[PDB]
């Protein structure tokens, strides 16, 4: 018989903006404005904003982002012995790192939260392990681990958690730095062979 059909098409865009002060947010826009007003996420917002990724934050969008306090960046930065400006100007690294900070896996649930339960980030070949301790959600990766200090941030459409430290993907950490942590396991003397991929430390001041 008569078997004929047609294609489909649909799309929309919006750029809302409203600065308010309340315990519960209405949408992503509300969440961002909240963190932006507080210096607690100065560094983070500094990268997230400059990165121009905020555009992704829309309504009816379920996502899990990690907003680590300033101390976090200052910690990992001091330990890695690197410059922030060099990265701030480097869009490549900006999104490269921020990508991991985000979790497209979706709003995690306490019921699903487990010790072995792993989470997949936006960055390919990047995942973290879930850990339960003191009724808190702890994260652990291949290099450097952090713990969620304040979570359950009332948001609209999406959800964000506050961490004390920040985590970085494989390859971003230098050999020397990464070695400092590897030494802990090296002491055992029983693992697989691993080599570097890229180096870092290219920045000079000029007036
Ligand atoms: C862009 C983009 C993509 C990628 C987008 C990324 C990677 C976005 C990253 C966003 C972040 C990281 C947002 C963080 C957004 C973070 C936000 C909104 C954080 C809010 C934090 C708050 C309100 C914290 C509050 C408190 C604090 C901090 C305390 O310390 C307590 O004491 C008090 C209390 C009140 C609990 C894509 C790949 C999908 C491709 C798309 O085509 C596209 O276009």
């Amino acid at each position: 018989g008569p078997h004929m059909a047609t294609p489909k098409a649909n799309a929309t865009t919006a750029k809302p903006a409203s600065t308010t002060s309340t315990p519960v947010y209405a949408t992503l826009s509300n969440a961002v404005t909240a963190g932006a007003a507080a210096p607690q996420l100065t560094t983070l917002f500094a990268a997230v904003r400059a990165a121009n990724v905020t555009g992704a934050l829309t309504a009816n969008t379920t996502w899990t982002i990690l907003a680590p306090t300033n101390d976090a960046f200052a910690k990992r930065l001091a330990k890695l012995n690197l410059t922030a400006d060099a990265v701030l100007k480097n869009k490549d690294l900006l999104v490269k790192i921020l990508s991991y900070h985000v979790i497209p896996s979706g709003a995690v649930y306490s019921k699903a939260l487990k010790d072995n339960a792993t989470v997949a980030t936006a960055l390919k070949d990047a995942s973290v392990t879930v850990r339960l301790y003191q009724g808190k959600v702890m994260f652990k990766g291949p290099v450097n681990k952090a713990q969620v200090t304040v979570a359950d941030i009332k948001a609209g459409g999406s959800v964000i958690h506050v961490i004390n430290d920040v985590l970085l993907p494989p390859g971003v950490v230098s050999d020397a730095v990464a070695k400092q942590w590897k030494a802990e396991w090296e002491a055992m003397k029983a693992e697989k062979k691993v080599a570097p991929k890229a180096t870092t430390g290219r920045r000079f001041l000029l007036f």
